[PDB]
């Protein structure tokens, strides 16, 4: 069963010490709920997955469980630097109701051949192996391995392989992803701002930060774009455009993070080595925020 | 005033001892005319510009005005790493019956401010001042200025600014210069692969190699797209990505040479530095751009 | 006290099953001391630290001192992409009798600012008080960061600052760090192929991965230099190029870590996502160490 | 034979209005010689060889011969991204009384094989077969072919090669090169900044933009390293770091221009793209390097 509609991609709220602050997860999963979304990837880039120790990603992702009441499709991204983190994380996940779990490329140690980056998500994937299984493909980890050779050979070994989530702007390759196995496979496109691409490329679902607090504005994207309103498509873009300046100013996850604040959830600052936003940058964001004309 | 349509980007034709076979220049420009194509982006990267001197550049551009016989939107790639011979290049051009002339990034010492890439093409344009002047933004050049700042600047101080050329998969970037000064300026999209991303995002014309040999294929799926079609486009889309990967496998601008056979015409090889093709790799490549199915 | 001397990189050796082989670090210890290595960088690169858990580590950190019988000086990489994770190791290591501590660039969000920079180290160094602290600069961090201004800016707020291990061919920025406030910080050389040049650049200390196995060429190299035999130091690096080769080829901890099979010690394959090599592989890359002639 | 001593790589001197000032070419020989400097490198980057047409690159090679009346090793950089503007310019190189010719590697189509890169260097040899001929490695070319292997197969076919130009901090790819043949070619060292870890590695000759106005500390700093005298080395390479941060303000090409006015000779502005120095930037830069205390 494939993705659907929007996705988000959860922040992990941190309290003022920067400790996580769990019944705030109970707060985005009831907004998520609220506004047509339809999943979360939990702890990837945009929820500061990769900042957490591997109790705390434990708890985070049984928060996610009991705060959907079953209302979302939730992805576990279990990726970390080390095997053994990684294939603890996965054996947790396997014990939850979820739909699936991930990992994302090693970005200090960056596999260079298609096999090798296929047997690292062997073993990621065979230790969740009743839930389904996504390869978290992203520019930020360097990797130079085809995606779509990456697809034909992990799915001849990894038996709950589901896709990949699509974190790149090469739509050559997204759209030869897509095509892979007869279309078998799940792709969900990550690049918010690209998603009149990406609908016109065939994605069936995106994936993507922007969706925790505008998700309407691209719902309303998608209508316009399904019924031939190549005007109001680009009238949506206006709006996303303006978010996006935003987020590369100040930060993609600070500044996603104090944008929150607009639905009244306080998700707290990014954890350390993300810079936090002072008073006054997080009031010009709000502002900017506001201006783009979107809530 | 704007492009419409398919712009090809054609080669420059050498014989077998790799001087310039001028007389191609007439066949590859019936070929166009009679295809559908409205215009030639001339001694750009496929045109193998930067591997000719100045007098065979002032020569082929001048073959180009009198084979196309006022059928086809003439511009002329002006650009050089010296501006010597740039600015002879541009002083040539304006005596021409042509549209517009242009410049890529110098790709050596790479402008790294916004001004320094501005003052670069304000000299150019100003060689050729009553023709339209096009900057080619091109990843090639490997520069890390931001094309909105640039033709927001750019805009200021060159009078007979068109617009770009844009040769990057930064499509956030490719929307906001289509909102320049209230859309003023013409962005052609460069990336044929990414054809219906582009169109998606607004683009209003495409420049592209594979428009040399291909161009009923995207005429098509242009109809398809702008009818709204999803599957029509993505059965297009099937035959563009057989091509492209003749071009992964063996060169860009070696196998579109060879693709050019597909239509009676030998352009030769590419100049060195630029590796040939063997007689067993053409036979290959041409078998593969046939199984595409696109003739 | 600044570093003098070899420092070596030690390896963590696993078993057959992936896990942490513990006695056999009392084994490479024993060698590090009888070969007149000074020093060993724990859990750093070579040590395949981001690839053990947090409890690995902490156990492997202490076997390093029951093993050494303070006969090493000891630095605790306690570098991890969770700041989580990086205090918890650096409180661990804070009650251990070692040198100092030492934290690589976080490398998926790359610290882009000095003082990004700075904070995330300032935050590890707190946790270890009474230690040393060095920053460890790797060009696999992938930051754009100049570390002469980082050591200027780091020397302001983090009192326990040692100075930086230097992983990076640029010998320029190297010079620019060993004369930062009077040449107080101490810059132990990270680069075992240019240790020529390190020490005609100043070097008082190198800190490196072929030390394990190939200590006494490396101290016969400095001998030569220090007394003017320049035919000498190249004879030596006729050797040091012979052992970089198999690393080439085979890659740094994999065929590292076959290596130290000349010495007797079994530390097994690296951990996944490194490949590990095959019979023939390793067969072939130690024949290849035997030709280099440094044993 | 091989290169000796200091070779300068001098500008190309501009008049107000960007043409070639040719008799200050007579001006600047006159001061090389008079420094000790043993060559020149002409129309290599520093002397913005890129930047100027084929007939005037002919001139101002024609002038250096004159002008230099056999006192300097003269190597012409006849490289473009036009194998017929090479082809022409080592036509010309080849009727004057030079020492080699030598071409960088094109940056553009940028060779990915070391047959490709072979290819082209062997085409621009051939052209001034009874001149030496030197390959310009640079990392400003941005290619990835190991200088090694690219000099090993360049021997097998070019029968005038007389080594490499060697910009890049790679140390260890420059001790390979030194001892490719049972070190048969020549190795100039490009990398100023580097130079103790140049003579430390085999350099037997360093080319550079800097000894064209701070000859005098750097043959101190040789004699310093020929004797051994570290701290008489570390002592000169203050000054050496001195001029290169002000370059790095500047620029390269822009702020050794000025320098060349504390030898009394006005070389003028560098050429578009590069950026001119604002009279304040001039006055700056010319204080900066007096504070250096080189002269």
């Amino acid at each position: 069963n494939k993705l659907s509609g929007l996705i988000a991609a959860p922040h992990t709220p941190f309290a003022a010490d920067g400790s996580v602050n769990y019944p705030v997860i109970d707060d985005i999963a009831k907004h998520l709920i609220a506004t047509g979304v339809t999943g979360a990837y939990v702890l990837g880039t945009t929820g500061e997955g990769i900042h957490c120790s591997v109790e705390e990603r434990k708890k985070v992702a049984e928060r996610w469980v009991t705060a959907s009441q079953g209302q979302l499709d939730l992805i576990i991204h279990t990726g970390a630097l080390s095997i053994a983190d990684t294939l603890e994380l996965a054996r947790h996940a396997e014990t939850l109701d979820i739909k699936a779990t991930s990992v994302i490329g090693p970005c200090f140690f960056k596999p260079s051949h298609v096999d090798d980056l296929v047997e690292y998500c062997r073993l990621a994937a065979a230790s969740a192996p009743s839930k389904g299984f996504y390869y978290y493909h992203s520019t930020m980890s360097g990797l130079s391995i085809d995606m779509e050779k990456f697809l034909q050979a992990a799915g001849k070994v990894i038996p709950n392989l589901s896709g990949m989530k699509f974190n790149s702007p090469d739509m050559y390759e997204f759209q030869r992803c897509l095509r892979v196995e007869g279309g078998k496979y799940d792709i969900p496109f990550g690049v918010d701002e690209f998603i009149p691409a990406g609908l016109a490329c065939g994605a069936l679902s995106a994936v993507g930060s922007t969706y925790n607090y505008a998700a309407p504005l691209y719902l309303e994207l998608i209508e316009k774009f399904n019924q031939g309103d190549h005007q109001g498509v680009a009238d949506c873009m206006d709006k996303v455009i303006a978010i996006i300046r935003v987020l590369v100013e100040y930060g993609g996850v600070a500044a996603g993070k104090v944008a929150m604040q607009l639905h009244g959830i306080d998700v707290g600052a990014p954890r350390r080595p993300l810079r936090p936003l002072t008073a006054e940058q997080k009031a010009d964001a709000l502002a900017k925020f506001k201006a783009a004309n979107f809530l």
